[PDB]
């Protein structure tokens, strides 16, 4: 029962809008920012031990959780140890901790849901398990987003103001993971959906990347293994993947077609639970890819929805944010 961790657990967040940070593209506005950095880190991980400190104490003694809640706890200390910013040196010496701190150990998200399960015996609410892995991803997603473009303001890259990207082309960044999915389907069937991009083919606007990284894998995964899956009598002539761009004042819209069989009706209500899956930081497999992907699109100000045409295929759709 620490008291520095009660003094900043009720304190609202203070999230900066990614208008503001491309604004800042700069020695004044480094120590600024910087100064931000230090404050607002223990504010996030203290109000991941009130999380912990508020689940039934049956689940909170779970040895996994509770090892867990310690690491947070210790992540808490380090942090508010480090004396306040007071100039452009101050700024660099936080720097190092924060890196050492993003990169540390034992995947929290695997050993969080293990615990989760472990306890699924006392677990009574039927959402407990879907929103306290909803707050952990998307707390642990803005801690990250923080740190590393804070990180990425000292260095210089081009089109990127530290994680955000000012020209982002979806279909580039798209091409990119449909190469990298192919490769993994073609290596487990001998063969892989070809992947048609149509619709605003030439959109570039500023936008994160970071969370993309992590949505169009696994939806492109879900829909290739779909398709192989349900073509298994043909293997080697199956139906394209078909994404269509939509780009426009207020959102970008990616829609992920395919001819997978669908999502079947008596497995609709169970896609977006964490855990659960039809196949043999936040993990790529075991159910994991969906419950995710929205908490992200979600939390980024857009959406993930769903259409499922059962016996034919299904069509997903992310929805994202403009940044202006
Ligand atoms: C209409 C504005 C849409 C902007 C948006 O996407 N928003 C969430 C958000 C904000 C900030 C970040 C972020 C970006 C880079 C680096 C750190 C952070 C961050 N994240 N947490 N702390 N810092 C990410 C998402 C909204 C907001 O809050 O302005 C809400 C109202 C929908
Ligand atoms: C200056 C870091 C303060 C935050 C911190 O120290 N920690 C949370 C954390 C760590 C790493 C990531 C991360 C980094 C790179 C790639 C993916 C992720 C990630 N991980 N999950 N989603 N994204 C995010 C948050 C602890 C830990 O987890 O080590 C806890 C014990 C407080
Ligand atoms: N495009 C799709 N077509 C058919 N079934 C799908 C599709 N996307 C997801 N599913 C179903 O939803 C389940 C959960 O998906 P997901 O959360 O990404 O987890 P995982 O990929 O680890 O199985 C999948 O195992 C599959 O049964």
């Amino acid at each position: 029962n620490q008291s520095a961790i009660d003094v900043v657990a009720e304190k609202p967040s203070v999230r900066l809008t990614p208008t503001m940070m491309l604004y800042s593209g700069d020695g004044s506005h480094l120590l600024k920012s910087g100064r931000y950095l230090q404050q607002e880190l223990p504010v996030r991980i203290a109000h991941r031990i009130k999380g912990f400190r508020s689940l039934p104490f049956i689940i909170g003694c779970n040895p996994t959780i509770l090892h867990v809640h310690e690491l947070y706890i210790r992540a808490f200390q380090k942090l508010t140890d480090f004396p306040p910013i007071k100039d452009q040196a101050d700024e660099a010496q936080y720097c190092q901790l924060v890196r050492q701190l993003l990169d540390d150990h034992k995947d929290v998200v695997t050993l969080l849901a293990e615990g989760l399960r472990e306890s699924r015996k006392h677990i009574e609410d039927e959402k407990l398990v879907r929103y306290f892995l909803d707050k952990t991803l998307t707390s642990r997603l803005g801690i990250r987003m923080l740190a590393t473009h804070h990180l990425a303001l000292h260095e210089d890259k081009p089109d990127f103001v530290g994680i955000i990207c000012t020209r982002l082309s979806p279909k580039k960044i798209i091409e990119k993971w449909v190469d990298f999915a192919r490769r993994l389907c073609e290596h487990k069937y001998g063969n892989a959906p070809r992947v048609r991009i149509n619709g605003h083919v030439a959109a570039r606007f500023p936008f994160i990347p970071m969370p993309l990284d992590y949505i169009l894998p696994e939806l492109l995964k879900n829909a290739m293994r779909a398709t192989m899956e349900s073509h298994l009598d043909t293997p080697y002539n199956v139906p394209d993947v078909v994404i269509t761009i939509a780009n426009n004042d207020v959102d970008l819209i990616i829609r992920i077609s395919d001819r997978g069989g669908g999502i079947a009706h008596k497995d609709l209500d169970r896609v977006m639970d964490y855990h659960f899956t039809t196949a043999e930081g936040p993990m790529h497999g075991f159910g994991f890819g969906l419950p995710t992907s929205r908490a992200y699109a979600e939390y980024l100000g857009g959406s993930l929805q769903l259409q499922s045409l059962q016996g034919i295929g299904t069509d997903v759709y992310l929805r994202l944010r403009h940044i202006d």
